[PDB]
């Protein structure tokens, strides 16, 4: 993973990527069209362009740039949110307080109860079933930063 | 891994949560340590804390199960922010376009090629080991998503 500066750093470089996403975008798929000819073939409207400048000039492969950066640029800031907030807790959790996935587990089932003791109007048995499985995902993030960390959990 | 329906249903009862997080949380530490005694052993400013009475009676207990809750409400949505970025792309790459994960290798080699020729300054040596770990968490996210979806990149 990455530090806490690094995702800085990747927030700052793709601003600069959104003050001229369209020169950005052309740039990339050129780049890898170039480089890598075969993946033209996944594209419909592109795949007869032979030379970078009949890249240049493809408005269509502009506008798919565009589209792609748009797409990668709100997948890594929501990627780096959830990281700023996940990290330090496995950090803490695996290195100071030495707690166990089990223990993350028991405090899950915890929730679990309480939430269907206090809201059962809110809490039927698809909604449990929700809670359940976006608990799960919690603890296995925890996890999979606990393995990276060395420890044991 | 949620439906939308099933996150929808997620939010709904945090919602509730988030009309007395306090109390909701002091609930889920008292059932936790009541249940598993072991874990309350983590908590060595909760030494003086023996019975059900003393855990009620602890203005410390109840403002960390405000901090235990405040925290985890947070991950889920920010997982939840992220998992609906993900979700449009690793569909349709997985099951319309078919992209092999060494396809994503290669946009993501353009994307770091792109940025080095266009900003070698402000994308230094540093900065591109933060970009590079970055498009491998999201390949990452994305073939974890495409073997959900049941195809081969
Ligand atoms: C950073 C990685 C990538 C991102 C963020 C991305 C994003 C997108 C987006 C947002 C769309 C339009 C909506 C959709 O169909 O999902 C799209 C379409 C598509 N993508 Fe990607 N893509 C990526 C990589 C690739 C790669 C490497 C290929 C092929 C080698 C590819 C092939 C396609 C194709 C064929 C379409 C449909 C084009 C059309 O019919 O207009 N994608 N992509
Ligand atoms: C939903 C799961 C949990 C969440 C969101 C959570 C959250 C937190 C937060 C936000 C803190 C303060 C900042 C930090 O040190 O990271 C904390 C501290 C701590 N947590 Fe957790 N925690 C969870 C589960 C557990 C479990 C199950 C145990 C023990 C069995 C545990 C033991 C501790 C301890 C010992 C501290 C330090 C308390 C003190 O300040 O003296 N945590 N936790
Ligand atoms: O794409
Ligand atoms: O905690």
């Amino acid at each position: 993973g990455l530090s806490d500066g690094e995702w800085q750093q990747v927030l700052n470089v793709w601003g600069k990527v959104e003050a001229d996403i369209a020169g950005h975008g052309q740039e990339v798929l050129i780049r890898l069209f170039t480089g890598h000819p075969e993946t033209l073939e996944k594209f419909d409207k592109f795949k007869h362009l032979k030379t970078e400048a009949e890249m240049k000039a493809s408005e269509d492969l502009k506008k798919h740039g565009t589209v792609v950066l748009t797409a990668l640029g709100g997948i890594l800031k929501k990627k780096g949110h959830h990281e700023a907030e996940l990290k330090p807790l496995a950090q803490s959790h695996a290195t100071k307080h030495k707690i166990p996935i089990k223990y993350l587990e028991f405090i899950s089932d915890a929730i679990i109860h309480v939430l269907h003791s206090k809201h059962p109007g809110d809490f039927g048995a698809d909604a449990q079933g929700a809670m359940t499985k976006a608990l799960e995902l919690f603890r296995n993030d925890i996890a999979a930063k606990y393995k990276e960390l060395g420890f044991q959990g």
